[PDB]
């Protein structure tokens, strides 16, 4: 029996927090080695030292998914890909389901106090003004799903927005998350190009 469901309700509101620019400072960091073999991956995670960038990476990787590749490894630590809609959290509106009820989001979390966090991850080839419109285009495709289900359960709006030099996220992020996210999306950019072949 969770104690923390028994409390009085909070705001039912969408909190957006500011979005905020990040430079990476991974600096002259080893990178490792792949293989990729018709797709397998053998990443050679045995050349990182203990505690540098890029410690979350996983040795073997398994790739119809091509096409999402940057985008799912670069965030593979935070999350696996998923498919949670809107709707497997907070039902319909209005008794009548509708598009913004099959959007789905990179994650959406329920905590025991009744808050839901919303959070979507993002790419750019470009650099960190592409960053800033990519984070801000993802505010917009969610937000009027947000806004509407706020009304059931209050929900905070986080965006992570990755490009070669940096993170524009609202998330409150340390140097060293900065640079994992920044390390695994140049290593995913490196497959990819040979992938692509
Ligand atoms: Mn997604
Ligand atoms: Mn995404």
């Amino acid at each position: 029996e969770r104690i923390l469901k028994k409390q009085p309700a909070p705001v039912r509101a969408l909190t957006i927090h500011p979005l905020r620019r990040y430079e990476s400072s991974i600096y002259d960091t080893p990178i490792p080695a792949y293989v990729i073999k018709h797709v397998t991956i053998d990443i050679a995670t045995s050349e990182l030292a203990d505690g540098q960038s890029g410690s979350t990476i996983q040795p073997f990787e398994s790739v119809q998914n091509l096409t999402l590749f940057k985008h799912d490894f670069t965030f593979g630590h935070l999350a696996d890909t998923t498919d949670k809609k809107f709707v497997e959290v907070f039902g319909v509106l209005e008794n009548r389901a509708d598009d913004s009820d099959f959007q789905s989001p990179d994650m959406i979390i329920e905590t025991e106090t009744g808050h839901v966090y919303v959070v979507e991850f993002t790419t750019t080839m470009g650099d960190a003004n592409s960053a800033d419109l990519a984070a801000r285009n993802k505010i917009a495709k969610y937000e009027i799903a947000c806004l509407d289900r706020s009304a059931i359960k209050p929900i905070s709006l986080y965006i992570i927005a990755v490009h070669f030099n940096g993170v524009v996220s609202n998330l409150d992020l340390s140097d060293e998350e900065v640079n994992e996210i920044v390390f695994r999306f140049r290593l995913a950019r490196d497959i990819f190009e040979e992938l692509r072949e």
